[PDB]
């Protein structure tokens, strides 16, 4: 019927896919902590980005058992990517780095999602 996932199983299976993103340098650097619009010059950020997401938040959600099923994790990774592509200019470091992370993530996540069902 509905498949139940234990938080420790999700963490064991999915954390390596997150670690693959963290390992990218310089590409993960903009994504390791939440965007701070006041520190940066950018008070329009949260006008445009309604649901912020970043690697530290996704990690915390895996660590604290906030995901019930693996597609919720995938959706947060993609939310992070889509926010960055929505806000940032195509020539920017953040935009290009986002694209690299999306390439890495795609390769990592597919066999893991097959394994989890
Ligand atoms: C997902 C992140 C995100 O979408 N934002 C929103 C855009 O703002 C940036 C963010 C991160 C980085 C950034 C780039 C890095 O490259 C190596 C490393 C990094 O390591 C923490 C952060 C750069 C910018 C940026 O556009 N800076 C401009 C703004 C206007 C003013 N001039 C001077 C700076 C945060």
């Amino acid at each position: 019927r509905k498949k139940i996932f234990k938080p420790e199983e999700l963490r064991q299976a999915l954390m390596p896919t997150l670690e693959a993103l963290y390992r990218q340098d310089p590409e993960s650097l903009p994504f390791r902590q939440p965007v701070d619009p006041q520190l940066l010059g950018i008070p329009d950020y949260f006008d445009i980005v309604k649901n912020p997401m970043d690697l530290s938040t996704i990690k915390r959600k895996l660590d604290t058992g906030q995901y019930q099923e693996p597609w919720q994790y995938v959706d947060d990774v993609w939310l992070m990517f889509n926010n960055a592509w929505l806000y940032n200019r195509k020539t920017s470091r953040v935009y290009k780095f986002c694209s690299k992370l999306a390439e890495v993530f795609e390769q990592e996540i597919d066999p893991v999602m097959q394994s989890l069902g």
